[PDB]
């Protein structure tokens, strides 16, 4: 028993982290096979980060201007190309530590682990969710760019995120591994609206089921609701509308606990309307939305 | 910016995890150099877990009864011994992946990362604190025994914890790497009192400083207090008494923010007496105590 904000074991990703330097800018890259992936803003100075013309900036760069270091050893760059907002530096050596991997573009509301890195060196690992508004609430300082987000299924690492920037609001934005930003964000130092964020309803319900499994049951009530009635409450509290697809994904947890999904929605409705009254659920005084139904089942079944 | 419950990168520890089987019991072991460390209750059946005589049980076991597997390869056990509540299985092969390591006995209130494992395979990593009452609030299912807690300083892993049991209350108990339990716990399936837990005051203050650094400042007030006045409030709210040693450890954060430690105590005093009034600090609706002052400085300075 017990429920924690658990990250995937990071070893397979630690073996891919490298340092990429271009001019006076240093950030992290991801070395998979014979390619190193990093944010294209590695080619920017502070005088052009306000409005960079990446095509023009990259033209002034040659393979020898990209310094790639894996621990203490230097990699030889034999090709460079820009794909969307990422640079792909072809190197003459395949990473011997390359795990089985995929590049995936996650959906908003899905979770992943972030391995924060500085100068190609791992500093820490944490779990987070891609917000409905396509930002992440991470922990990133200057130099963390190029740190990646990922999920692991047995021996396969699915890379879903590469860190590119911190918005003036302090939230984080980045791309998939093809260099496509999540959300409307551009890699420019300009004011950028993230838009209204909402609470990931299906994840809050999944966490409520995790709470019941682990003994926190005070919030269970004698009520039920309908999807339409529940969604009227969800709209008022800036929660994502719950769909039958969400109810279907909650199926295993509903079956395990014997608590019908609409009954759990009624518990959530009462928690939204009444608050916690100074009580806690799984050590939290707020409704947690960073665990998907898959995460709750994985953590509750001990999947390795 | 941003503040997260960050765990250390787990790769160095993942390379040490092995599966240990004895009879019909399977749990995790830690392979460092030519020794595998695991909880001694690996030799117990369910008929004797109620009151085991470990000395008598171990006498009926030989080197060949301890099956140790590192991934797909079997290790040859050439010696076995019991040290307190851990077994040390000498193997004929030194772990090629053994990092630089130390065994340390952490103090209550200190933090560490746990790499939860099942059948010698890593499932997840999370950060936690050793409670003042020497329990940990982890996430452990059957088979997780032998999973370890650790801290990392550059290239050195300091192992501080090995998981042994879940108390009937759902909290977790274990040992240092010499097999000495933290707290009064015994490795028996009996009722065991954990004792009164308290909030780690120095960690809450460290987290309040982390909040100020990251912009959450609403809780700062026009008041100050004394150590004696603050400790009267701490006693009433089951917080650990703050000492000058704690004030001294908060020095760097007090210097960085320009907020005197006793002024931050006055903010904490008002938060204890008035509550959060429906507000949050670093995304939390309660006062967080699982970040030490060292952790706040590390996370805020990007130490790798
Ligand atoms: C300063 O504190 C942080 C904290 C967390 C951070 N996460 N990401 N970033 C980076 C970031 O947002 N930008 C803005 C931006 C502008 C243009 C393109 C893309 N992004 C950025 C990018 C590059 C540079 C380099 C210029 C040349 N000299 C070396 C730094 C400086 C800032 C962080 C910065
Ligand atoms: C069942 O769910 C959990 C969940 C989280 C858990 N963390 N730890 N433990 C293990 C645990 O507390 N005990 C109690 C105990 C008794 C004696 C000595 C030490 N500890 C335990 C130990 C060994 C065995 C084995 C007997 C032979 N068959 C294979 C299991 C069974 C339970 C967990 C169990």
């Amino acid at each position: 028993s017990g429920f924690r904000k658990m990250a995937f074991p990071s070893g397979k990703v630690e073996g891919c982290m490298v340092q990429v330097t271009c001019g006076t800018t240093t950030l992290n890259g991801l070395w998979l096979d014979d390619v190193v992936y990093c944010p294209r803003h590695v080619i920017c100075t502070s005088e052009d980060m306000l409005n960079p013309n990446y095509e023009d900036l990259l033209i002034r760069k040659s393979n020898h201007n990209f310094l790639v270091q894996a621990g203490n050893v230097q990699l030889r760059v034999i090709g460079h190309s820009m794909q969307n907002c990422v640079l792909k530096l072809k190197v003459d050596t395949a990473n011997p530590k390359t795990p089985k991997y995929k590049f995936v573009r996650i959906q908003p509301g899905q979770t992943f682990s972030v391995l924060a890195c500085y100068n190609g060196s791992p500093s820490g690992v944490y779990q987070c969710a891609m917000r409905p508004n396509f930002t992440i609430k991470g922990s990133f300082l200057n130099g963390s760019c190029g740190s990646v987000g990922f999920n692991i299924d047995y021996d396969c690492v699915s890379f879903c995120y590469m860190h590119h920037m911190e918005l003036p609001t302090g939230v984080h934005a980045g791309t998939d591994l093809e260099g496509n930003f999540y959300g409307p964000f551009v890699d420019r130092q300009t004011a950028q609206a993230a838009g209204t964020d909402t609470t990931i309803t299906v994840n809050v319900l999944a966490w409520l089921y995790a709470a019941v499994i682990n003994g926190d049951r005070w919030f269970l009530n004698r009520f039920t609701t309908t999807l339409n009635d529940f969604n009227l409450v969800a709209m008022k509290y800036n929660y994502e509308p719950l769909t039958q697809d969400h109810v279907d994904i909650l199926g295993p947890l509903s079956a395990q606990t014997g608590i019908a999904v609409l009954d759990m929605c009624a518990s959530l409705k009462e928690l939204l309307q009444n608050g916690m009254n100074g009580r806690t659920i799984l050590g939290s005084a707020l409704l947690e939305d960073e665990f998907t139904p898959f995460d709750v089942v994985r953590q509750c079944s001990g999947v390795t």
